[PDB]
């Protein structure tokens, strides 16, 4: 499914994204739009032989079990195809557990290159929030 920037502003925010580790809306919106351009189903692989999965894009490496990364950690226990899904909760429950884990948001590089330190509010701006 690919969101439109406000529908997914409030779907995040009903998944308590916003502000939560103390950052906006906006920045979980500017990372999503950044990292898949709002598709659920955007995936890539990566030269280390893991792949990014949905609109966080996020790795099979440690995040999520996908059969085909060796030496995969699944630490948010899902299967990597969870988080192509319509319906952002397996997503939005994952990404609370990689902002948790000390770097915070710049796990996300697309995060870190395009959205750090920007008027990130910008993407929130004329949601019925």
């Amino acid at each position: 499914k690919v969101f439109g920037r406000c529908e997914l502003a409030a779907a995040m925010k009903r998944h308590g994204l916003d502000n939560y580790r103390g950052y906006s809306l906006g920045n979980w919106v500017c990372a999503a739009k950044f990292e898949s351009n709002f598709n659920t189903q955007a995936t890539n692989r990566n030269t280390d032989g893991s792949t990014d999965y949905g609109i966080l894009q996020i790795n099979s490496r440690w995040w999520c079990n996908d059969g085909r990364t060796p030496g995969s950690r699944n630490l948010c226990n899902i299967p990597c195809s969870a988080l192509l899904s319509s319906d952002i909760t397996a997503t939005v429950n994952c990404a609370k557990k990689i902002v948790s884990d000390g770097n915070g948001m710049n796990a996300w590089v697309a995060w870190r290159n395009r959205c750090k330190g920007t008027d990130v509010q910008a993407w929130i701006r004329g949601c019925r929030l």
